[PDB]
């Protein structure tokens, strides 16, 4: 019952904090989260600085699910790369752009895979 | 106080249900929402049939707010038209692709202009 | 898979209550959120006798929107004046259950699409 | 516009209690929700005796996000233990209200945003 609880926290939250690390520097960004199961999908550009830093160091914490001090969240330290499957940066795309899709695509756009590696519901 | 109430919905909700019109058809769709004050912004692609809808039958209405059967949320009779000013158009751009947006721009976006004629607070 | 796909449709139906009825008064759209039961795919909904509208019946109903995390029916039909009384009363006994004592709005639907 | 900038992140600051603190712990980065006070941009947050971790204190700080519709800070600072006992007691007086009786993150700002 523990990933159906991890998993509504996932369904109701699209917005989260990433946390990654450019040499000794934690870099912390609110951002949107898509999940399959308990693996998480972040939209990003090849040139934007979370990519590279992901690329350099894989290591990433999310946090999500916080929306009042009373709220169970979640904690998640995680390996990030970059989706190499075509069909789901596609897929992917098509969710994030679909008020506005039409068809077009966008070379500089790419997508942050994350495998947990451990989660923790906090404020349970 | 009014504006206040309705602000403060607009401020804590992005998604909201567009009804527009097509013929003696209505469409009603899920979509984000930005706000200036009381005028709305919704971004949408040249070629999607609500730009087409809108173009032709400008009376629109907007459902914003209802997070649950206890919400008080916004009922919204509008005119729209498509954002004529680049500056504004860039700057919702520049909002909804902050995630990945790297200076690319898209041709065929555009951005859905609504200007409230009636707001109505409902189940306040 | 028609099978399947009737039966995410009833699911979602079966699982909520409440959704959005859309309309069109001339060239005017109206929209409001709506309390609603259904038999199968077919859906009924409660609702001045100096006043007449146009009667327009096609109607786009949105149900099942939850989280952004969620499957959603858009239903494209037409809605008519539900008269018999039998089926009133089972409304009334299900909407208005601590009250001892009114249209309902029947939506045939036309198109249903699970949007994600 | 210095001053208009000061007095935006002190009002975002005032009005809010609940941040996020994050940091590194060798090529590890670390996350959680903290509650902090603050003097000026200087910020304070309170928090085995058998365990040493190498330290960083190279920190960053997300403040103010309350809806999608909000201005919030990204502080980038160091952070150190806050020794001062009298100002330890002040934030004690203020995080433990109903009780009657430790460590003290200072976290001093090198950048700060306000993002949107």
């Amino acid at each position: 019952e523990l990933e159906d609880k991890i998993l509504a926290i996932l369904e109701q939250h699209q917005v989260g904090v990433l946390t990654s690390v450019q040499g000794d520097f934690p870099h912390a960004r609110y951002m949107t989260f898509l999940h399959d199961g308990l693996t998480l999908y972040t939209p990003s550009g090849k040139e934007l600085p979370k990519t590279e830093e992901v690329r350099r160091n894989p290591h990433v914490c999310v946090l999500i699910g916080y929306d009042s001090p009373g709220s169970a969240f979640l904690e998640i330290n995680g390996l990030a790369s970059l989706e190499e499957d075509e069909s789901i940066k596609e897929r992917i795309w098509e969710n994030i752009s679909k008020d506005w899709f039409q068809g077009e695509d966008s070379p500089s756009f790419v997508v942050i895979k994350i495998v947990p590696e451990q989660i923790r519901i906090l404020n349970s």
